[PDB]
């Protein structure tokens, strides 16, 4: 089936991260397809991705990157779906530089940030499907089925 | 005429920057709602909030905090919906205690954050909009006069005069 | 013989820093229970207990969370015990973000924050012990021969 | 009529901080005695008030300071009864200086820290309340009425005019 | 005649600080260009700008931003010229957010930083200037002067009086 | 051939992060010398280099630094060559420290300044070149032809 | 008469911090010299003044400087004298640059750091008439008077009317 | 002979970080005391040694801690001796909590601060000998030569 969420990276590095988002994804039978596209590196490349985006039918992005982290809000610039950004860890900085550099984005220009490293991929994933299960019946069942078991799952106590 | 929008906020003090998102719905046409909804000393109003806002209707929820601000997580713990949050510049650290509060949830709970202060608001707006257009074809059609209109009206060249 | 302090923490991950508030109230012979309550999965849960505290006899709730930390200040929105704060170090921002999301609590609803860590956890349990102490003559002694005892037991000088 | 809590600070200047403490004391009905103790000025005075607190028959401190904020710490060092420190807000760090110093506490010695500024100081008075409250009946009452007012009292939209 | 040095702007609120570049440019007399392309706002137009200004003549590009401060870096994503960055001061980060999302820029697309505000702008047109000197050396000789001429104008001490 | 970039560091421990400025030089074969010289040990000896660096040949200076790094400002005091600064990771403040004291040069003596670590060193680098290439035809040709090759290398999809 | 401690700073703007030192070494009575010496922009006169500050009979120097602030650091480069270095508040990011700038020094050359602007300034001075009075007996009983002093004038208890 | 330097940390904890004061004081040959002070578990410990400081004949204290890092300035307060402080890394913060609770004296009581961790502690010695070079020319000469020699060993390229 169509993707209808775009996962890009600008490098395999990245992927440890991201992944976490793909595997969401493909839990909740989402058709998405992940690709490496790099802001600095590629720019024409994520010119043409996002530009094109909606016309193929995607529904959102989810861009992740690292450091001086520029994917997301130049995703953002060249479409009108939403663009949801997963800041990367960074080695010296932790993701701080990563985090600003995604989340601070003047207003015009929206990205929807998640949280540093794998807990925001894993998020970003959740938050593209409560978008999707808000015109889709089934999902928004199996998104529903999803929460409920993870609040259910949780114990009533500490293993020591 | 029923809202498909919440923008839910602490206080009164909230509103300054919120007003923001609040504007930008209205000029794209998105009926909304706007409500004070306090985490910390209305919790039971929270969580009723969040909990019936599908079945009301809601498709979107803005939630606007600073400090420790709790109240857009806590929204998402309790709703299905995507939660978008602001956080609102804080006196002392500038909103940087606004924002990691915000931000840094956990891995199983969304909260899809914007910018510290009134251009976060705006863009959750925008956000929100974007994600309404998915299905809104009038909408869609609006939101990409909105966006084709600001780039066309960008200047080209500064006002350099002294 | 029943709690009358809780111990909270939203996961397993957060245990290896609250066994230190557990270990501490445990040596002073404070009567506690340990448990898991999520303020993101399990907000009902979280509400509920917190209501209840009181009328369950509870005094003192010690509550940790990392990250975006809730738990603590969700808490302390539904009990008019006092709620003291753990923030528990985070992988990326190594708990500055716990820390402000637990001690930046405005006015009306308050959170008495410990130290970033299992210090934090220890001494959120010794600050527990130091309020029951105001009405407990025999654990009042107890926490005068703990603080003696770790007054005198340090060296004076540095095994080289 | 014996003071139960003790507010201290360093200087006058945290004065404009700690008086909601002090204020909140008051409507609560907690009597309390207000002091200046400075850590680095007036160190023997810190220890003899300390060491001498629940001899006196204070109950619980409440000590704020800024910038290399050591008054909490060390009065807590000198006394077996909770301490409450705020971090007052710092002219250049805006109170970050003074919250590490004061949260920071390596383990052993404990003090219960509250945001930086007036809302800490605020808060820093419903904890004590909330700690006396355990033992006094009438002081509960006080403090649930005053807790399910503040829940009453948030309005359920803001004033949204131009 | 033709400009050597490209100084652009995501907005006209740049310009209270890259005004300070525009000005020392002059002074050197530096043939320079000055406009306004926005990251966000106008995308294809920064690809444009930056994709062809070698071959228009422009031999350095000074770019100024602030927040989520993308333009220097996608200014150098599309030119092989040396591109300097500017971190515009931010209202609520001050120009922390400004400063990491410029200067941080992984190995492959570099970014020659300068510090947060006034400051940068004036030492990116220094900067300039310098790699510019490396082959003109009428303007090496100016250079010089200034140098010389800001090294000798330094008081001996200061004004202490009251 | 006789250098036209010098790059140097202020002990044997920053070699670890500029060995990748050294190698990038080389693989765009630009003459260059690689130095110690340090601010704080040996002021004369940076005293010295800077000063005559310009008279020696040089073009670009590339100093990197940590903790409180006044390599790079101290030289763009005594030369009028272009000076670039590479902020070398510190072991507390992972090179918060190293960058703030190199970035924030108040306005009249500037230094460029490239990310914390080994992106900044190869950064440095390439920004050397660029500035080379204004006025080397075939150097500007190396460097198209690198760029370009890092373009046209990014994968398209991650590797699973 | 012959001045034992230098008070130097990098610019005219510094003097509004550094001055706090200079009023305090006065009335110590200190004998100093106060003058401009920019790291940056006079590099040679600084390596002047810190080379000879030994045999010309200085004792000590406090140095003041803000952003990246490297005339402490560089002063103690070149002399064996204990250097005390005064972060000076800056624009954008209050003087953490200041502060990091100076403290950080690697092991071999040292400064000892005071706090950011005023404060540091009166407590650099406050430093070298401590480090004086190690073998100055007239110094050493004037600064126990002063200490004495301080310690006397804190007031038992802040102003509290409204 | 009877020590003219006192070096105190808080625990055994902080002799990995303080060792470096120590050995350089040795190195230097001025002769001091290392012992364990708290400032939080040993109050009364640390107010006597502070106030009996300068008629125990010494002149200089060096002061480690870390965290809410009070020991210094806490020492400065008793005593009119310069008091040098070291912020110890701590493990959350990495020495920043350390830093700012150090060197954020207010005016009236100094601590004079070096850097995080074995460099602050080294400094520290190096500090302390230099404010006793003012007044004994044999260690004056000692230390001149200390200086000369880290100055002449610096070598003038890296090893490869």
């Amino acid at each position: 089936s169509a993707p209808v969420v775009g996962i890009i990276m600008g490098s395999q590095s990245d992927w440890e991260t991201m992944r976490h988002a793909d595997a969401l994804l493909t839990e909740l039978e989402i058709p998405h397809e992940t690709l490496i596209v790099n802001a600095h590196r590629t720019p024409d490349r994520l010119a043409d991705y996002a530009r094109t985006a909606a016309e193929r039918g995607l529904n959102v992005i989810i861009a992740g990157a690292g450091g001086a982290a520029h994917l997301p809000g130049m995703c953002a610039a060249w479409t009108r779906l939403p663009v949801l950004g997963v800041p990367v860890e960074s080695r010296a900085l932790k993701g701080m530089d990563s985090l600003l550099s995604i989340v601070q984005m003047p207003g015009g220009v929206p990205v929807g940030t998640l949280a540093i490293g794998a807990s925001g991929a894993k998020n970003a994933a959740l938050l593209a499907a409560s978008i999707l299960a808000l015109y889709n019946p089934a999902l928004a069942a199996r998104l529903e089925t999803w929460r409920a078991l993870q609040t259910a799952s949780v114990p009533n106590s500490p293993i020591t």
